[PDB]
C-alpha cells in the first residue's frame, strides 16, 4: 500500500519556515500509530527539519544529493525508486513530494487543522469527488491539544 500522511490547516498549510505551524500532540501520536513498524518516504527538506530519524520505522530520504548518507535513514534519488519500498509506505511530506505523489497513491491520511495558520507550503488541492470518506474522527480537545482537528482516511475512488 502506498498512502499520503499529512496534516493540513483549512487553507491546506502545512508548514511555515521549516516548521509545523501547530501544536498537536494528539497528531503525533496518530503518526506514531500509523507509521510504526512501515515506512516514511520524505523529501530532504523535510528529513532535515526533522533532524533526525523517527524511531521505529524505516526512513527514507529523497534526495539529488549524491553524498547524503545518515545513519539511521536509507536514501533515494528517484520518484520511481519509491515503488520498490516493501511493504506499507507513507508519503510524509512536504510539499513537493505530495505535489509528485498526490496522483500516485493508494490513499491518504489527513489530519484537518481547523483553523487557518500562516504558512509558506502548502498541500495540493484535492476534490472529495475524487476520494470516498472511509473514515472521520474528530480529535478531542483537552489541555495539550487545543485546536479543533479532525482525521481523515480517504480512499481513492
Ligand atoms: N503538516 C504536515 O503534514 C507536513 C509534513 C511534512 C512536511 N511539512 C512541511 O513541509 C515543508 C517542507 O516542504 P518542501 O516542499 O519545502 O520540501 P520537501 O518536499 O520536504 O523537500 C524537497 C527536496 O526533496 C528532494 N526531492 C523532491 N523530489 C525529488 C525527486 N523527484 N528526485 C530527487 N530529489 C527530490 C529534493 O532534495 P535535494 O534538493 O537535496 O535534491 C528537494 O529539494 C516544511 O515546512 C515542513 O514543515 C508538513
Ligand atoms: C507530525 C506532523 C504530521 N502529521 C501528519 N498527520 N502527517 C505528517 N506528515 C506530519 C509531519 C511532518 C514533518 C515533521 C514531523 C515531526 C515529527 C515530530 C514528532 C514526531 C513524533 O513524536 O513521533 C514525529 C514527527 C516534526 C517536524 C516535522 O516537520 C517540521
Amino acid at each position: 500500500t502506498l498512502s499520503i500522511l499529512v496534516a493540513h490547516d483549512l487553507q491546506r498549510v502545512i508548514g511555515f519556515e521549516n516548521q509545523l505551524p501547530w501544536h498537536l500532540p494528539n497528531d503525533l501520536k496518530n503518526v506514531k500509530k500509523l507509521s510504526t513498524g512501515h515506512t516514511l518516504v520524505m523529501g530532504r527538506k523535510t528529513f532535515e527539519s526533522i533532524g533526525k530519524p523517527l524511531p521505529n520505522r524505516r526512513n527514507v530520504v529523497l534526495t539529488s544529493d549524491t553524498s547524503f548518507n545518515v545513519e539511521g535513514v536509507d536514501v533515494i534519488h528517484s520518484i520511481e525508486d519509491i515503488y520498490q519500498l516493501p511493504g506499507h509506505v507513507f508519503i510524509f511530506g512536504g510539499q513537493t513530494l505530495f505535489e509528485e505523489m498526490i496522483d500516485k497513491v493508494d490513499d491518504m491520511y489527513i489530519t484537518v487543522i481547523e483553523g487557518k495558520f500562516r504558512g509558506d507550503t502548502f498541500f495540493p488541492p484535492y476534490t472529495f469527488e475524487d476520494w470516498e470518506v472511509a473514515s472521520s474522527v474528530e480529535g478531542k480537545l483537552d489541555e495539550k491539544n487545543t485546536i479543533p482537528h479532525t482525521f481523515l482516511h480517504l480512499i481513492r475512488k
